[PDB]
This record gives C-alpha cells, sequence and structure tokens, in this order.
C-alpha cells in the first residue's frame, strides 16, 4: 500500500482538484473520450457528442465529471480503507455499465495527464508517484471485485 507520507502527497494533490472539481472532471472525461472513442459508447447519454466542442459545451458531461471525481475523492480520503465505498462502484461498473478494467486504466492515465496539463510545473515527481500508487490501488481493488464476478 501507500506510506503515510505518500497519502499526504495524494491528498495535497487532490486539493488542486477540489478547487475546481467540475473543470477537472470535464477535462478528465474529455481526455478519456477523445483518446479512446470506444469509451464514449459505454455512455448512452454522451454518445450523441460527435465533437470535442460539443463535449466541452455539454453541461451534463461536466455534471457527470463532478459525480465521478467526488466519488473518487471520497475513496482517496479513506487512504486505502475503502471497501464499503469501492465494492458498490466496482459492482455497478461491471454488472450494469459493463466497463472493462482497461477503461479504468485509461481514466487513471487521463487523471495524471490532466493534473500536469492544468498544473504544469506544479505536479512534482514525488506527487506523481504518490497519485499513481493511489490510482493503481484503486484500480487493483476494483480488479479483485471484477475477478470475483468473472467479469472481463
Ligand atoms: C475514476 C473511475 C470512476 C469512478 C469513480 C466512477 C464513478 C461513477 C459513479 C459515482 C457513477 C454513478 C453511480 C453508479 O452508477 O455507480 C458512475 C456511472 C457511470 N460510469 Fe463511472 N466511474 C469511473 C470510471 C468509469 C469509466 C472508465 C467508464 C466507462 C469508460 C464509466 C462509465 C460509467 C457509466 C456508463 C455510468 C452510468 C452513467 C449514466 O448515468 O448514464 N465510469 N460512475
Amino acid at each position: 500500500g501507500l506510506s503515510d507520507g505518500e497519502w499526504q502527497q495524494v491528498l495535497n494533490v487532490w486539493g488542486k482538484v477540489e478547487a475546481d472539481i467540475a473543470g477537472h472532471g470535464q477535462e478528465v472525461l474529455i481526455r478519456l473520450f477523445t483518446g479512446h472513442p470506444e469509451t464514449l459508447e459505454k455512455f448512452d447519454k454522451f454518445k450523441h457528442l460527435k465533437t470535442e466542442a460539443e463535449m466541452k459545451a455539454s453541461e451534463d458531461l461536466k455534471k457527470h465529471g463532478t459525480v465521478v471525481l467526488t466519488a473518487l475523492g471520497g475513496i482517496l480520503k479513506k487512504k486505502g480503507h475503502h471497501e464499503a465505498e469501492l465494492k458498490p462502484l466496482a459492482q455497478s461498473h461491471a454488472t450494469k455499465h459493463k466497463i472493462p478494467i482497461k477503461y479504468l486504466e485509461f481514466i487513471s492515465d487521463a487523471i495524471i495527464h490532466v493534473l500536469h496539463s492544468k498544473h504544469p510545473g506544479d505536479f512534482g515527481a514525488d506527487a506523481q508517484g504518490a497519485m499513481t500508487k493511489a490510482l493503481e490501488l484503486f484500480r487493483n481493488d476494483i480488479a479483485a471485485k471484477y475477478k470475483e464476478l468473472g467479469f472481463q
């Protein structure tokens, strides 16, 4: 898992996201959708977005971005003791939304990219290392739930 120092780094970085949750959420989803078009097809409510301009102008996409990052933030603040928060998320994404773990890898990478894009020179090597470990823990624990369900 993460050391106490690493968790402190993760939550310090997260402070940046909380200053503009909607903005960060929107950019993460847009990065995901534009870099991996197949992911957009998983959202019946966003598949109508044919261009990045339409994505950028979608208030509902920003709304979902807020929902996504608020959920992730709650999980991160548990510093690994997130079973109750993570299990339901893993089950809904596997059984209901049918999200392959690969897409969770994609969105994890998108978060790292967006942090650098919005905070160039202010997302240090140590910070990236800590956030990466937190996102991997998140992804790996979801993966365990996916295996339980036999979901691919
Ligand atoms: C940072 C990782 C993610 C988090 C924290 C997250 C969180 C959430 C939350 C809180 C909801 C609403 C409640 C629910 O249905 O469980 C949701 C819905 C959904 N998520 Fe995710 N999600 C993540 C990644 C993804 C990825 C990678 C995809 C597919 C590319 C995805 C697709 C969906 C869909 C299709 C819905 C239903 C949307 C609707 O209301 O129509 N999610 N997600």
